[PDB]
């Protein structure tokens, strides 16, 4: 089955530079480790406001996470991820952009958890939801919990770090 999935990625002000450039690294591993399969990719970073690095169609035109994160610059403003993710539900997984209809729709988010606006995620209800804690405060379990309003039901299941990342185990496959 094919797989259209989104990166989205926190480029808040509370990023500290290593931990962005973490972010960075981990999508390019992410995108290498699934390379000439089934998967296509885009890429959504988020602040106060929202931009697509790269979308699907570019994914299958240029192909190197190298050369489709080159010109990506760290905002370093707000936290809007539920703002983010209706961002990503509407203008993203677009026919335009590149999304094939038949395709499952998954989203990858890597951020801290904390969120400076509110509000539902009902019109992303559809999309497969993993949630990747960054920094060195989600070691826990119980810390993870923060992250569950974002993720995909099990939550326990569709959670995990930025180190380890465990919980992608079922996409390489
Ligand atoms: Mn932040």
């Amino acid at each position: 089955g094919n797989v259209d999935l989104v990166f989205l990625f926190d480029g808040s002000m509370s990023l500290q530079p290593d931990e962005f450039q973490k972010i960075l690294d981990f999508m390019k591993d992410v995108m290498k480790k699934l390379s000439n399969t089934s998967y296509q990719f885009a890429a959504v970073q988020f602040s106060t406001s929202y931009k697509t690095e790269f979308d699907f169609s570019d994914y299958v035109k240029r192909k190197d996470p190298d050369a489709l994160l080159k010109h990506v610059k760290h905002m370093l403003l707000l936290t809007n991820t539920f703002g983010a993710i209706n961002y990503v539900a509407t203008e993203v997984f677009r026919e335009e952009l590149g999304a094939r209809p038949d395709a499952t729709k998954v989203l990858i988010i890597i951020t801290d958890g904390e969120a400076t606006d509110s509000g539902n995620i009902d019109a992303a209800k559809d999309i497969i939801r993993y949630i990747i804690g960054i920094g060195k405060h989600f070691q826990t379990k119980e810390s993870q919990e923060t992250l569950h309003k974002f993720a995909s039901k099990p939550a326990s299941e569709f959670v995990c770090i930025l180190d380890t990342f465990e919980c992608l185990k079922d996409l390489f496959t």
